């Protein structure tokens, strides 16, 4: 029952919300687990939300200090898609402060990276059993995708980075079978820096849209042949810039070099679906802050430096906080002849942005899937009144 | 294993309570989810309560403002029948502020309507996967039944309305197979306005008892042939008026026109079971407010304008709040040769009626099923002391 | 897979605790459901605690007034044996203020009695579906066992009473098949009053030890032939009195008449296992109040008026509150050649006895099973500090 | 499907964290169950945490006094590995204040010891049904392993002790089949006192590393032949002392006699894996207090009195509290040709050590598994700020 990526992407004319956990609203009174960098992964039995918990709930004195990325009290949880995460409905999968997870059609592989900054180790599980460990190779925050990996013919591909966040680093493309590394390649191609890849599968290939945290406000792209287990890397061709922060959009993009100019923030995790005319990119509305979120239809954004926005859908209006965004697909919808693009938006609340109200940072989640036909409109922000928490 | 509606309704001589979640009483301390417009739907594995949550619990500061019908923080939950809804026992099914759900014998179809008032879209799921989307066709609060739909031979019928709440609107009768629209008809017949249909199946047909929010205090009725997938509409014939608000009962009803005179409130969701002599209608006891609830036996209420009440059972006494009511049936009770009529009553607490005590509105649920033999008596109100919440 | 009562009782030399939910201790902070009159019932998949909830938790303002026996907010819950009951782990089975439940080997039958005092109806379920209703026949608190019923060859026997609590009443022995009454007998024999029977099965028979709430401090006994579906009734023969309240033990008991003299309280639910020399009776230690609990070995207590106590085990010491007690047996322990006697003790806290500390009454549960070999000793009281709740 | 111990231990070059429940951090607000002496046990369907609860949660007034070891309100719970224990996710398995549990490949056997200090009885369950009881034989706190037992060919071995904690006592090696004792041996060999054995299986044998609470700061060891069901006992040979408290390490250890000198505390539960060069022992970092935890690689520690530490991994740094530690193995990882050593560390918080902050004592849990390859580093302490609880 190994997943074979034998399908193309569905045409997407618009997006609808399939899940929204409202975690922060509920978190005002219920024991909602403090989380960040969430994502969604499906498998033959359904879909679940995944997130990095902070070993505390919101209305808990330990919520103080949760802006920090890496502690010994972090781990990966999965909770039913659409539900806010509480202890009672959450599966504690592994311990660590960076993660990825995916199902190969028979078993789920999940990875957590734990330990000190200079001496970290990735813990790899298959079917919920420890299978292998991978030591830091650069000695500086070994880290991975923060969204679902993708599998094909029993092999799952994972993108990991080790080394400096703000200059040249050491990224590897890893191929796993049953939670064991069977092949590794150092990053090839023109992408100068790779972080937090959002990946999806199609026709025996995997496309990853990533984060250049070094120089680029245009997103790097990794292309993987899953049968040959080889890859190459590049940048998106559009001058429509979709990282944050970023300068104004250019008339002409650069397929092979990072476009610089970014005001301050070096990056945010994002995604895109590259399918010629059926090409959609995600983007914070603010070019400076993680506020708002919009889906842009940009035909051939992956190949044409003169590509332009043709359609736009607002997901979160610019008066509200967003954050990470990543791709996922139900690869086991056997009643559809195509893979339907889906994505999630992390809705970050608290610090640093709301430091005057609150000592914690957490997030809620909204998840969207594509429709081949025109849809209506609507904004889906976090919805909590932060003052309630002061 | 497709459900075939090959049975008639059981004779009902009286009603007994099968479930009562006591949500508001529990909500005084436990993290009960704030809800409204609930219902019940069965399937081969059992029955569950369905409701529209408000993205908060009662003892949560976000409970303030929950009188509002449509927000981005609303969604559909299912919880085990009889239990009050908390995060731990609730399945978050879709996002939206109007819904319906039913099982076809093999898979469950559920529908949520989400988005802005003028630009709404229905999201349709089959077996918990997004299958189709339906855009607003009138551009004014696309909306549906707020109780279970009904299926036959793999086809499920749904009633939806789009347009003005207080004048002529655009109602469609939709036929689904595996979450895909296979046929649509504009409303036919003499019913002038259709809202919030309560439907049940019998002998390859579906009967819907609805809400005329425009002119009528007598309830419109939709009759559907499930094999031909055609329908017609009408009003109940009785002069015993069962909407709220309503004027006094008339000696002679009108099978083909709305009976006007209503004091204030234009309508409330209700139901009826039309089976000749075995005909029962539901009704708030107050003709002005959503207080009390009574079951009335009115032989041939669906066909005879001179029909009269012959039996009455009080369900909720007039010193207590009620609200919506709708029909449901366990269509998979294979040990019975007949379909037993069941119904639920929404017990609304808080605003607007209890505005001086509280800033929220939510509801509890009581569910009843029929008995072919005389039963005893009893009132089953919400049971919370609203002052405890001040 | 119908249960056939083809086994005898195991020899019991002593008792050990298999479950203790500590509900009141936990109830100091956790949302423990307020309950009373609990019991235990097994089936092929395991054992669960059953209880009558009060539609509230302890640390909830609605806990005020829970001394009252019959409200519209009462129902039957089942929770995993050994766990304290919370909403998250409890199955809300039916609505009512008196109940019984048992598994026939294929399906579980459960019964709740609901409604007004003079107009009550029993609701009967089989495999969690409403099957039949039974109207009050005497018009005064139709009521039943408050512990598990027993089944044989597809037929389950239930004892119900309707009428006066303090004088002659109308008790029926009912035989059910798949939640349908197939036979009823009026009480026969010398027992003058029957309440709250504790029943167990053995060798195609059912023995019930009950409560004479009228005259007798000695317990009435009902003997049922399950193949013939006929019964007879009697009193325990011992002069060792095991109801509460009761006068001092007599040298000579009465097999056929109630022994009077009771100080105040007319009765409490209790049990016994009648197996010649292997005969054990339960008993509050105080002859006046529901405090303490002790198991007494009284050979031939069921047949010999000169029977004497030979062994004694203290379960709850006399400095602590007890309450109801009843019998249960795992009839699906296929690895044992005998049915092992088990019983539960209801540990009542709050009113009326602790009225000066608290406005609620609830209970915790301790459950014991027999051992064919000598065991050690120990007291297992509720364990809550009632002052914590003031 | 009986487990056959047909495998050897995997080589371990280092340890990674697979689970950390963060119970005390969560316990600041969520209803976390108060526990101590936890452990981990696997079976064909996965792994779960086991612990002795105290019949209360942390933020509960009944948490006051939980330093006491033995009450009637103690029992054994199992909760999903990695999750903190709450009522909603915990299985209440038996009642008592000492326990062990293991799966034989077909059914789980679990044991609780309950009752008074001089008159205790072990309750034994197989497949969650009471199977046998074992009365105290020395009349002084009958007690057992506080970690998982081990099974082979349908037989599970358990180590129990009865008698004085601070002098000669009466230890038995018990062999169970389906929860029935089939063989018992009095302790043989040179070990003078045996408490709280940590056991693991390998090649049809079981090795237990225990606690000499009488004289020895070096750990006693029990060797069991599982086919012959015979055992012998000894001490670890190393002069590297791994009990607490303990004097400084000696150059030469004693294979056959306890090494004395211990400052104060007579012992703590610990473990070791004895596999020649692949030999690892656990140890509190402080030789006086239960603070810190370190894994030491000591080749042939079980056979060579001149054995030395060669590798060391810090698990919990010496600024943090630890406690018990024990061994466990997933014996049903069929994709590995070897049994991978795993262990847990109990992280005790509260009294006696933090008596000035708090009136309770509880623990959190961290669980580690081996890796055949070098890993990174990191400390994994409890992580709660005890001042938050004052
Ligand atoms: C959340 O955690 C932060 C950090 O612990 C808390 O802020 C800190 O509060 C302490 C007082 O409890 C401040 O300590 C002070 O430090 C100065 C030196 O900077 C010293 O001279 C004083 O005697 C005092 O000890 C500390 O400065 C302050 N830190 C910051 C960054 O403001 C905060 O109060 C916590 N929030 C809640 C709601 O508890
Ligand atoms: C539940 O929500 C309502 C609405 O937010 C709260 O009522 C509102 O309370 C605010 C004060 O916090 C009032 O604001 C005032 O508005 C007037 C103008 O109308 C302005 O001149 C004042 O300076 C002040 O800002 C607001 O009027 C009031 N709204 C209503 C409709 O009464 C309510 O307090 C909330 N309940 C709880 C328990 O928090
Ligand atoms: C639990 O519920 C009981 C019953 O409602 C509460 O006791 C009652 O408290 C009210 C005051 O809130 C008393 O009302 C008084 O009644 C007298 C006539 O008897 C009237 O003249 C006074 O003006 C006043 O309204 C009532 O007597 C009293 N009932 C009893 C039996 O004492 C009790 O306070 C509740 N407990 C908690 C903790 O809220
Ligand atoms: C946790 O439990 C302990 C033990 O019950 C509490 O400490 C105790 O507090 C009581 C007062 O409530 C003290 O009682 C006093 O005893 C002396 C004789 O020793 C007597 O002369 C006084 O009249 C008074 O009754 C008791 O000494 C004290 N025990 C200890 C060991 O300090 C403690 O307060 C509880 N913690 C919390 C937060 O409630
Ligand atoms: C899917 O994976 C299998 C296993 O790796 C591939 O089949 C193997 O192909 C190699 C040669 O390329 C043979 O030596 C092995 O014996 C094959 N294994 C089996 C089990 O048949 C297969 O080629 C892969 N599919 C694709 C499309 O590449
Ligand atoms: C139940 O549904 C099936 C499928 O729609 C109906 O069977 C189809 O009937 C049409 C003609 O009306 C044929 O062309 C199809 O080939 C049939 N499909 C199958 C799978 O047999 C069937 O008629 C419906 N039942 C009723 C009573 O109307
Ligand atoms: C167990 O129950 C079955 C069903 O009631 C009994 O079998 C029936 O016996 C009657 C005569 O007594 C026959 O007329 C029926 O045809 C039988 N039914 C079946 C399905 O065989 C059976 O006798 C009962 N067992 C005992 C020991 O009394
Ligand atoms: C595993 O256990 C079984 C059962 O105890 C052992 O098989 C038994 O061996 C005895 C003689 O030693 C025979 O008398 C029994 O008839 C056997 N029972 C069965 C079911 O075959 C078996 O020897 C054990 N395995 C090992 C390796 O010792
Ligand atoms: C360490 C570099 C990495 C990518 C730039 O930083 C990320 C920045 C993130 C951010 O920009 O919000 C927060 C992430 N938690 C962090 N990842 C880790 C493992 O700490
Ligand atoms: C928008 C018209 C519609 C039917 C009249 O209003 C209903 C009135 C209801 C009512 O009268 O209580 C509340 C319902 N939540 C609402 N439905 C929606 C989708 O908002
Ligand atoms: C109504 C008579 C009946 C038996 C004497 O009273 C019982 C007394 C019980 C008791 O003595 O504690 C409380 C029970 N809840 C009650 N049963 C019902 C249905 O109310
Ligand atoms: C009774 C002797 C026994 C072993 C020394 O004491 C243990 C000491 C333990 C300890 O040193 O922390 C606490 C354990 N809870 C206790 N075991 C029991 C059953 O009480
Ligand atoms: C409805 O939403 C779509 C975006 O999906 C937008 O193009 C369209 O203009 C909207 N219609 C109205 C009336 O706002
Ligand atoms: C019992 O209830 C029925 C209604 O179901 C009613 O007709 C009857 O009069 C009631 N009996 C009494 C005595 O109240
Ligand atoms: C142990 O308990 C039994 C009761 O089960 C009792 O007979 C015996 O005397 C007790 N032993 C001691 C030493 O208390
Ligand atoms: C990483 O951890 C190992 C222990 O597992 C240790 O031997 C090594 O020195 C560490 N490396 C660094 C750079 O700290
Ligand atoms: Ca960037
Ligand atoms: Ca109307
Ligand atoms: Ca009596
Ligand atoms: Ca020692």
């Amino acid at each position: 029952n190994y997943l074979m990526l034998n399908k193309s992407l569905c045409k997407v004319e618009g997006w609808v919300v399939v899940a929204k956990d409202n975690a922060i609203r509920f978190g005002e009174s219920e024991q909602i687990i403090v989380t960040r960098e969430p994502y969604v992964s499906c498998d033959p039995l359904g879909c679940k939300m995944y997130a990095l918990h902070q070993g505390t709930t919101i209305r808990n004195k330990h919520s103080n200090g949760t802006i920090h990325d890496r502690t010994a009290f972090r781990g990966l949880i999965s909770t039913p898609l659409g539900s806010p995460p509480i202890v009672s409905n959450s599966d504690f999968l592994c311990v660590g402060w960076s993660s990825t997870s995916c199902h190969d059609g028979i078993g789920r592989m999940t990875i957590c990276v734990q330990g000190n900054n200079d001496n970290a180790t990735a813990t790899v599980y298959y079917d919920r059993r420890l299978t292998t460990t991978i030591k830091t190779w650069a000695g500086n925050i070994l880290r991975t995708q923060e969204s679902e990996c993708v599998c094909h013919n029993g092999t799952c591909v994972v993108i990991m980075t080790d080394g400096s966040a703000s200059s040249q680093a050491y990224t590897k493309v890893l191929y796993f079978h049953k939670g064991l590394v069977i092949k590794e390649e150092a990053l090839k191609g023109s992408a100068r820096h790779i972080e937090e890849c959002s990946c999806y599968g199609h026709n025996s290939k995997v496309t990853c849209v990533c984060r250049d945290n070094w120089q680029g406000a245009n997103r790097p792209v990794i292309e993987i042949d899953m049968n040959a287990m080889e890859h190459t890397s590049q940048y998106l061709c559009t001058g429509v810039l979709t990282d944050t922060s970023r300068p104004s959009d250019k008339s002409i993009g650069d397929c092979n070099n990072p476009i610089t100019g970014s005001p301050g923030a070096p990056g945010v995790k994002g995604f895109g679906f590259l399918d010629s005319g059926n090409t959609w990119l995600g983007r914070t509305i603010s070019p400076r802050s993680r506020s708002g979120f919009e889906m842009l239809k940009i035909p051939n954004a992956g190949t044409d430096p003169n590509s332009r926005i043709t359609e736009r859908q607002e997901i979160v209006d610019n008066n509200n906080w967003s954050g990470y965004s990543g791709s996922f697909i139900d690869y086991w919808d056997e009643s559809s002849e195509c893979y339907n693009p889906c994505f999630y938006v992390e809705l970050i609340r608290g610090r640093p942005e709301e430091a005057k109200y609150v000592w914690w940072t957490s997030n809620s989640l909204v998840a969207l899937c594509g429709s081949p036909v025109p849809v209506g409109s609507g904004s889906f922000p976090d919805g909590a009144q932060i003052q309630y928490f002061s």
